[PDB]
């Protein structure tokens, strides 16, 4: 392993919003594949269904569009139409409270799913342990 194995409680039984306390944005995947953050709780593209491939590995799927969150070769997030190597994330507990999502594909490089204070996605190589941008809170829909 390149990472710890502290796992969050809860589960995947229900769909959820992914809230980033950094700037106070909900993760969003627009129909066209664009990934970003919004503070609009009424948005119809911020609801996700998580599922586990293996213990600690998850897919993050848009309930509205069916797209999978994915991180490409350059660390950019995009909505994938199908489940590929780039759609698997290591879900871990962080600071004994939050959830972090590390790209399985690029785990050795410590690339996390994260949002900047202005709501834009932080590129993989620009993220790292210790940042507030990588800290998520799953909220019921």
């Amino acid at each position: 392993h390149h990472h710890h194995f502290n796992l969050p409680p809860g589960n995947y039984k229900k769909p959820k919003l992914l809230y980033c306390s950094n700037g106070g944005h909900f993760l969003r995947i627009l129909p066209d594949g664009t990934v970003d953050g919004t503070r609009d709780r009424s948005d119809q593209h911020i609801q996700f269904q998580l599922s586990a491939e293996s213990v600690g590995e998850v897919y993050i799927k848009s309930t509205e569009t069916g797209q999978y969150l994915a991180m490409d070769t350059d660390g950019l997030l995009y909505g994938s139409q199908t489940p590929n190597e780039e759609t698997l994330f290591l879900e871990r507990l962080e600071e004994n409270h939050y959830n972090t999502y590390i790209s399985k594909k690029h785990a050795e490089k410590n690339w996390f799913v994260g949002l900047k204070k202005n709501g834009s996605v932080k590129r993989g190589p620009r993220t790292h342990y210790g940042q507030k941008a990588i800290l998520w809170l799953p909220l019921p829909v």
